[PDB]
């Protein structure tokens, strides 16, 4: 697993595809096996206390990157759902966490500030097919509270297949700080996403909001493991071909995987992925 040089990943993917996704099929398979031989803790999450924090019993955040809350004058008041994981040549680029319930709301915010992050990146709706995927986290307009965050809309601009929102945030504790969202919007009725250019440009538009010396760049879905793990594998990977020309899908998914439990949840998601990738090198 050195990685592929760009010139020849498009290549590559030729080959994956091949006899009906047979590589794309192999590479998954050893994916999802690279957890076989390792037992990773997440006891806070199977707490009794901090079960009603997770949306779903199954997605789990592991002891050793998840993110932390300064805890509250109760021992568990420091859970979230939710994890560190690294970019290119980066730690702690992300934090990916599972869409904020009703009664997470607080925590939700409260990491942002704690973390000090700046942009959001939210890939789902808050309804899909009929299923809730998101409790809305943010102020229809205007202004609204959770705990000490009083959360305040500034500017919206939706396009095609994204909108983006500029909020104001400020701790009751008077400081104050910008967040930027894009909120990914355009869904299929039926099935999947089938155009990679569009999140391409999401992608480079939204990781490209970043500010210098700011906090990690929060990641959410509704269990913040699939679509998550499909927009940093992106994002990192496009920051690799930036700086050394080389790919390497496989090798940088196996490793995130040990930082949150399932990044990237299909093969179809994988495949995705260079999908974008291919159209970022033969766009260029
Ligand atoms: C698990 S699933 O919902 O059944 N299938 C998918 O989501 C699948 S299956 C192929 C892509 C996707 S989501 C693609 C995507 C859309 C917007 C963004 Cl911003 C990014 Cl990063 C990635």
């Amino acid at each position: 697993m050195e990685a592929i040089p760009v010139k020849q990943f498009v290549k590559h993917i030729g080959e994956l595809y091949s006899n009906n996704q047979h590589g794309f099929s192999e590479d998954f398979e050893e994916v999802q096996r690279c957890t076989a031989d390792m037992n990773i803790t997440a006891e806070h999450s199977n707490h009794p206390e901090n079960k009603h924090k997770n949306r779903y019993i199954n997605i789990l955040a592991y002891d050793h990157s998840r993110v932390k809350l300064r805890p509250l004058p109760s021992k568990h008041s420091d859970y979230i759902n939710a994890n560190y994981v690294d970019g290119y040549n980066k730690a702690k680029a992300y934090i990916a966490t599972q869409g904020p319930l009703k009664s997470t709301f607080e925590d939700f915010w409260r990491m942002i500030w704690e973390q000090n992050t700046g942009i959001i990146v939210m890939i789902t709706n808050l309804v899909e097919k009929g299923r809730r995927k998101c409790d809305q986290y943010w102020p229809t307009e205007n202004s609204e509270e959770y705990g000490n965050i009083i959360v305040t809309l500034k500017s919206t601009k939706i396009h095609a297949c994204y909108t983006v929102r500029r909020f104001s945030i400020r701790n009751t504790k008077q400081n104050e700080r910008v967040v930027i969202q894009y909120h990914y919007t355009q869904w299929p009725d039926m099935g999947v996403p089938e155009y990679a250019l569009p999140v391409l440009t999401f992608v480079r538009r939204s990781s490209a909001a970043r500010m210098p010396e700011t906090g990690p760049v929060l990641v959410h879905c509704s269990a913040g493991v699939g679509r998550t793990g499909t927009y940093i594998v992106i994002d990192s990977m496009l920051q690799q071909i930036k700086d050394k020309s080389t790919v390497n899908v496989l090798g940088f998914l196996k490793h995130i995987r040990t930082q949150r439990n399932y990044l990237v949840q299909t093969e179809e998601q994988y495949i995705f992925i260079h999908d974008a990738l291919l159209e970022a090198i033969l766009g260029k």
